């Protein structure tokens, strides 16, 4: 077993210490973020920071790193849409994180296909099977690192035929979601067992 | 497609309300919550919503939901571990979700090994391959769930000898760590790629 002090790792170059600390959360979640500005300019991330934080009220939390634009809106409109990531387009919703033109869309910048529903006034992205509207409930800004904790009310939900069963699970693998670990590994799931209420 | 709609949602039956609403998040981290009160009496809980804050300083957050022992423990005492759950110990880490006695310790409880290490007054998960010693920094009350959004400092990091690479990175699927979807779903990781720097 091997040790790592507090001291060794604030020792460690930023990019190696970066990689070493992003991994200890465990897996983490793999979404798109759709957003769009007052004058219908969209755009669209990947994060992976989504966290639940309750069914009822349904909402869902994030963490946004100390693209501007994505908080941006969130924070001009209140409206954003929260899409998994999956197997097919993996590839292209890391290439959203990559730095674009202050008005260059990251969906017509990558292979991803925006796509409206319901009157949302937020992009989808056409290509996620599991996917939903979120609106704005409160924003937490976090002094300690400059993160924003962002706080919202899940709308809508939008999902692959046949995904969800009875008992409201839904088989992540089935819709092929994909994890993240680090900053930029990507990962499938490969079920091992729901276990009943202990 | 399928569409729920909030109304549809809110319509579900609590329990299938939950399940549906908790995979939504896509991929949760699967973590193990080591603690003591004063007295020396240990706990142990596990739990899916670690989240990493930042790498400088090194700040781990998480959810708890709206037992009382783990966020006791931590308020009290401002220590605790987390110890990643892997494919050899997840039905154990399941079963400290148990309603157990008051004075009941689920490392007792269960087939869990405690461990300390380097003089920290916390126990570590002995059979886990990746862990790390956390003091708490701060914690917020969300009002709107009644959730408490613990952050704390990491400390010292324990992990599998081999397990980290050159720069800095961790292979969660060659640790065996697990994660979860929804209430109850455990999953190994299968790794597609690390995608550079877009
Ligand atoms: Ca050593
Ligand atoms: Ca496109
Ligand atoms: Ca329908
Ligand atoms: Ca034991």
């Amino acid at each position: 077993g091997m040790h790592f002090s507090k001291e060794h790792i604030n020792a460690l170059e930023t990019r190696t210490r970066a990689h070493f600390i992003n991994s200890l959360s465990g897996f983490k979640s793999a979404n798109l973020i759709g957003t769009q500005d007052r004058q219908g300019n969209t755009n669209l991330s990947i994060v992976s920071s989504v966290i639940h934080l309750g069914a009822n009220p349904p909402l869902m939390g994030m963490i946004i790193r100390p693209p501007r634009h994505t908080f941006e809106n969130i924070m001009q409109t209140g409206l954003y849409t929260i899409n998994h990531v999956n197997q097919s387009i993996y590839e292209q919703a890391h290439q959203t994180s990559a730095r674009y033109d202050k008005d260059e869309s990251e969906f017509e910048a990558t292979g991803l296909t925006p796509e409206y529903l319901s009157d949302f006034c937020a992009p989808f992205v056409k290509e996620s099977r599991l996917k939903y509207s979120v609106k704005l409930v409160e924003h937490q800004h976090l002094a300690i690192n400059g993160t924003e904790f962002v706080i919202g009310e899940i709308v809508d939900v939008y999902v692959d035929d046949n995904a969800v069963q009875t008992d409201g699970f839904i088989d992540l693998q089935a819709i092929d979601t994909v994890a993240i670990s680090g900053l930029d590994c990507y990962y499938t799931g490969d079920k091992l067992a729901r276990l009943p209420y202990a």
